[PDB]
């Protein structure tokens, strides 16, 4: 720009100077590979690597590098990339998105950075909106980069967990936005380390981010699996469980626990006939419904913890007496409480596992990403992703006829315009390309045409393959092309035989989208690169766009001023009324993902623990450790509801705790009054624990020196696994059910954060509980085996945006 | 903590070790400068300066850095700084927050790694909450400073702006926060270079952050500055004007100017008697209200433009045709119109310049900062500074007895228990503190006091030397002190002769505050390192806090249940429910200040493009490049609506054009048909501009070659200053005015972004044009001085939390 506003351009001018003088670099030195073998040249990625080893950086090596690449794709594919295809590979380098309008070569210029990001062997994917523009590429970049010796592979949902181990294993890793989430999330439900297919999160370019980090993040990618129809079991606990009371069947105050292990509930229990004493294999699933009806009736009393009601059981806010909005118990206590008030037991599917591609990608040492309408979505880039959007030159300076859009007053007189257009050009030899955004719109024009007899060609979005081939040739003389909402971006049209003199390609926009990122998107498929063209678009009073700006008082001014009548209009006016109108939607869009995000980033916080924690343990080789540390923890909680502020040192009630951890981490008389006595709530701990230990070695060479190992890495994992998937289920159900009553004046997503925490520091109390009760009184039998915790089958998707 | 858990302390963990290897190498040394001589010392400072410049880093010296400093203080003070002020020294080095509870020596801390970042003679700015602080450890703490051989600065708004120049030079500067901020605003008002106090901002150690970068940063800096009743001139101008109409005082349609060069409004115009026809000094002022209440006449319509009422001159968004929030015309035309519609013409008080703390310190090119409670609100340093809170160890284990909050039915009734309490230790020698929240809480326990006859002393914060003193003392056998809101912040209290055995200080926090980093601040003052210590709370049914949480339900369980009878009550769950309380209110405060800065975000992103371009202006030994650039934009504008969206090439109207331009840039018969006809209008830009740098050479040797420099830096000046001081006011107005009416359903800030740059790019223009304007058609008269924008006196201030 010109005048003092040409200062918001500075830091993009400072930084694609950097970039100029870089590609002038690797094109002072064409030379030095210009002429040079094959097999020469291959041998540079070795020298690289081992100039790295030694300890350079990726940026030292990068003029090199790119000229290497620059060489290897003139001699594999016959083009010497250009000035600014160097400067963008650059930029995806430096972490920033490339914004490189349609037909400069963003494929081909993905090779440079991505090679030289590959060579620490760390890995590399290369990311895209599809499973063919993912074969395609690294069918067609795969040679150049195998070329220079480097594995590509290529992932696929229709790959086996051996065959994605493989693609993933290669230096470049070619797949889908959703393939990859899905398999990270996949990754982290493993019973065992080898069943991960994913290598550690190193750097990704994505190609087309604007479709990719933007508009299919608009929900999350959820993992769902049902529950088999176990309603049986826990009618029946309930049932049973009323017959034992009895103070032979201990309960808590100061810790409210309902113990079973009584002989009259564990010899009465028994007659339920569990397959008479079998604590492995019952205990880890029947004794977790017991001990949950079993609490349900003498913890958790009607009108003082929950509420019936019409909508089921209902959680109270204590010191508020709220309705817990969306809120259930953990553990299945809530199931167990509707059968002991005999509600209906909801047996709903659950959400194993959850993350949205914001906190997916944000993932990557590093970030990259590449697309032709990226500028408009700058503020959301520099936001969520820390990208900075760096507008490449062109390669040929760009002449290509962009039409102010022209306005009707109604639709199905603008529709007819459009047809004659077509039909103008058509009777010209012009190939004509008509962009509608509903399915609808390009079968109302299709008709339009074929009635008017003008042969065409309409792409519905389905099997890319087959459009992509349509689109190509829409270019041609006789071109006259329908595509509902871009359906072809990628594939690029290339100007037909002899048709240069007839003008350029000639675009149509039906009508304009919510996003000018898309109609503009719509705009680039003409003029490729110094191409000339003719964009014109089209506009109703009527279109949704109008009647959702709140724009009647206007299509009033036309009736009232007789303007339907001149109807071709070009107002400046209405028109940047529209670009707003878009700009208000975008922006309401960016605030849902900035919001989906953020509640996700509670989720995130807990993943980062329970992720880590879980692979920690699926890695065990000396497991005890962390167990005993688990079981110290389990127990220090113990000691300190037992001896809690102050109240009165050794009149703490010394005898309750006795009891408990002799019944609860050991096995009755084992600890006693004296034992502890006159002690610190610590010297207590370290006694007590001592005594743990000593029970643990016991059991050690008892029961299995070694299979402990894997017996510790068994329930350590139940216990994880079965605590998690049932949080997470609970937390996507109180992420839309908080939403419900919070007059609190406080913005609902701090309620999630402090209630979604708390939930949290529970399910870890719960496990470090489990945990630390079975490796002490469990009992083994045969198969000492990790068992999988999701039943039946599972089902990975997107829910559309709801 | 223990078990799985525990990983939420890993990245502070690895941290906070890196941390702990350091402090021990420094610890390692310390005999490399023990013996040595005061100046073989001060030598060490030089010898680091050199091996900098010489390209070392200040994390290379860190370790030699901080011994130096380490030893320095010894022989200065007498304190050889702990293993643990060297982990928080570092810290702040590394950019973060250094959580080191009260009593730690954080004010000694600060001089580490103020030392080291000194040494670039960047400058570094040490920060605090008041004048007191301030004076009181860059005199204490500059000893050490200056004995390690470096400059020590003290800023005071009592200091003249040489006064100020003078404490910015120094390596260092003690200062607080409000003046800082106003100096850096102040210094963007400035019209000569040499009359800035401020250096570039280095780095800045802000002490106590909680309280700067959070407790008063709820609400920005502003500069107001009233309007010199000035009302005389608009009403005349506005009835004048409507005299000259007639084609000859022309009007624009394609552009919408009201040109009043015409010699029948520019003579009869100086028939106002305008001092006959001095331009530079009238034209400037009163020639910018003729041309306002001109186009207030002739481009703005009563009911298509605007609307009048009641409630003034509103504005009506085109093709929507909706009421304008909060939004006024620029450059006083608002005021022009309401005189034309004979309204009430408001003459309030203007916002010269605003920045908010939170876009303040987010300037420096490295912030830290310290304090005893900071953990609490970790979340905002990390999102809003990128600022990470380590928690740096004790020095000695804590061993102060925290009490839990003490429950009451009633205000009256708790208060007696406090007064009572109070009673019990001072009849046993014990020096106990008590903090209030409210003045009126203060008086009254000290009237409970006096009544039962206990000696003591009430902090109200004024003059905080005097209580400064109080408080120190605070820690002897009769202490009794009552402090209201933490009044003596900073100064420690010692541990009283004798007063050991006595127990610790026993403070008594009479209720809770909003923030626990506050009642946590209270609990702070006992246990001075290692030091015994009681902290007592007192908390009540009634207390605000209370009924507030919506807590009536629970006041009934007390009242329906028997239980205002027991009264003296601790219930960990109703005190949980109390955290949870505060956990709220500091959240919304939170969502508050996130909303400011967001606001101001808008400003910001636009204070650097004027700041930026205002400096460039005033270091202009060559400025004219930029006045043509500004004049060829200007001109382009012209051009570009005289050649719309292709509208018939040569069938433009090439002859209004040539008109305008004509008797817009150059005067009258200078560029016609002829000249401009058959050219694109590019090549139209150069020919034209061509001749407005002919006419501008004519004018650089026919009124004075060197005045013209500062010519242009005048007029720049006038216009940029005057554009800018409006527009900052309507930007502070419409920020306050846009949340009102907004069913747009689109959030309110979007639309101030939207309007607010609009708004923006107008101002350019305006400057742009007006610039070209003067620099071309002006005549000077006496003397080409720079003139102050502001008039009358301004008001430098921070408004109250509204």
């Amino acid at each position: 720009m010109l005048g003092i506003l040409n200062k918001m351009f500075d830091p993009t001018k400072r930084t694609l100077n950097r970039y100029e003088k870089i590609a002038n670099d690797i094109d002072a030195i064409r030379g030095d590979y210009e002429n040079l073998s094959d097999d020469a040249l291959k041998h540079k990625t070795i020298e690289f690597k081992e100039r790295l080893e030694k300890g350079a950086t990726t940026d030292d090596l990068l003029v090199e590098a790119f000229a290497v690449v620059r060489e290897a794709s003139r001699r594999v594919t016959g083009m010497f990339p250009f000035k600014v295809q160097l400067m963008g590979g650059v930029a995806l380098h430096d972490g920033n998105i490339a914004e490189m309008k349609t037909g400069e070569g963003k494929t081909l210029t993905s090779t440079l950075p991505v090679y030289l990001n590959a060579l620490t062997g760390k890995g590399v994917h290369v990311v895209t909106v599809n499973e063919y523009l993912a074969s395609r590429d690294a069918e067609q970049m795969g040679k150049i980069f195998e070329f220079l010796g480097l594995t590509v592979g290529l992932n696929l949902n229709s790959m086996s967990k051996d065959e994605k181990r493989e693609a993933y294993a290669a230096d470049i890793t070619y797949s889908t936005n959703n393939e990859l989430g899905f398999d990270y999330l996949r990754d982290n439900m493993v019973l065992y380390k080898e069943q991960m297919v994913q290598r550690p999160l190193h750097f990704a370019v994505i190609d087309e981010v604007d479709s990719i980090l933007i508009d299919e993040a608009r929900t999350p990618l959820i993992i769902s699996g049902q529950a088999a129809k176990s309603t049986k079991l826990y009618v029946q606990a309930n049932a049973f469980v009323r017959t034992l009371k009895a103070e032979k069947d201990y309960t808590y105050d100061i810790k409210t626990k309902a113990v079973q292990l009584t002989e009259e509930g564990m010899t009465k229990a028994e007659k339920a006939f569990g397959i008479d004493n079998l604590f492995d294999v019952k205990h880890v699933a029947l004794n977790h419904h017991i001990n949950q009806a079993l609490k349900a009736h003498v913890a958790m009393q009607k009108d003082v913890d929950y509420v019936v009601e019409d909508g089921q059981v209902v959680i109270v806010d204590s010191f508020t007496g709220r309705l817990m909005k969306g809120r259930r118990y953990s553990e299945g206590l809530h199931q167990a409480i509707e059968a002991k008030e005999g509600l209906e037991i909801q047996n709903e599917s659950m959400t194993l596992a959850t993350i949205t591609f914001q906190n997916y990608f944000r993932m990557y040492e590093k970030l990259a990403g590449m697309t032709g309408t990226a500028k408009t979505e700058e503020e959301e880039f520099r936001n969520i992703y820390n990208m900075q959007v760096v507008t490449i030159p062109t390669n040929r300076p760009v002449v290509r006829d962009d039409r102010p859009d022209l306005i009707y007053r109604t639709m199905e007189g603008k529709f007819k315009a459009v047809a004659e257009d077509v039909a103008q050009r058509y009777m010209t030899g012009q190939p004509v390309l008509v962009g509608t955004v509903a399915v609808e719109t390009s079968e109302l024009i299709s008709k339009l045409l074929k009635n008017k007899g003008i042969p065409h060609q309409v792409l519905n979005a389905k099997n890319h393959e087959r459009e992509a081939q349509i689109i190509e040739e829409a270019g041609q003389k006789g071109a006259v092309t329908i595509a509902t909402n871009m359906a072809g971006r990628g594939t690029d049209i290339k100007l037909g035989e002899g048709v240069k003199e007839l003008g350029g390609l000639a675009v149509v926009g039906t009508e304009r989208h919510e996003s000018r990122r898309i109609d503009n998107q719509l705009r680039g498929r003409s003029g490729r690169q110094g191409d000339p063209g003719i964009t014109q678009f089209y506009l109703s009073m009527e279109d949704e766009l109008m009647r959702r700006f709140g724009a009647e008082r206007t299509m009033a001014m036309l009736d009232r001023f007789g303007m339907d009548d001149s109807t071709p209009i070009q107002s400046k006016m209405v028109s940047r009324a529209v670009e707003s109108s878009q700009k208000r939607v975008e922006g309401n869009n960016f605030d849902s993902r900035k919001q989906l995000l953020q509640y996700d980033d509670v989720l995130r916080q807990q993943r980062e623990v329970i992720y880590k924690q879980r692979f920690e343990v699926i890695d065990s080789e000396n497991l005890r450790e962390i167990v005993e540390n688990m079981i110290k923890s389990s127990l220090e909680r113990a000691i300190a509801a037992y001896t809690p502020r102050e109240e009165l040192p050794e009149e703490w009630k010394l005898d309750g705790l006795v009891d408990l951890i002799n019944t609860t981490y050991l096995d009755e008389g084992a600890l006693e009054k004296s034992d502890i006595f006159g002690k610190e709530p610590d010297e207590m701990l370290e006694l007590i624990m001592d005594r743990i230990i000593t029970k643990y070695n016991e059991k050690e060479e008892q029961f299995g020196k070694e299979q402990m190992r894997e017996f510790e890495k068994v329930i350590v994992l139940r216990a994880v696994d079965s605590k998690w998937m049932d949080h997470i289920d609970a937390m996507d159900q109180l992420r839309q059910g908080i939403h419900l009553r919070a007059y609190a004046q406080t913005n609902p997503l701090r309620e999630y954060q402090m209630e979604g925490f708390a939930m949290f520091e529970h399910m870890i109390e719960s496990i470090e509980d489990e945990v630390a009760k079975f490796v002490m009184k469990a009992e083994i039998e045969n198969n000492l085996e990790r068992e999988e915790v999701v039943q039946g089958q599972t089902t990975a998707h997107q829910p559309q945006e709801g």
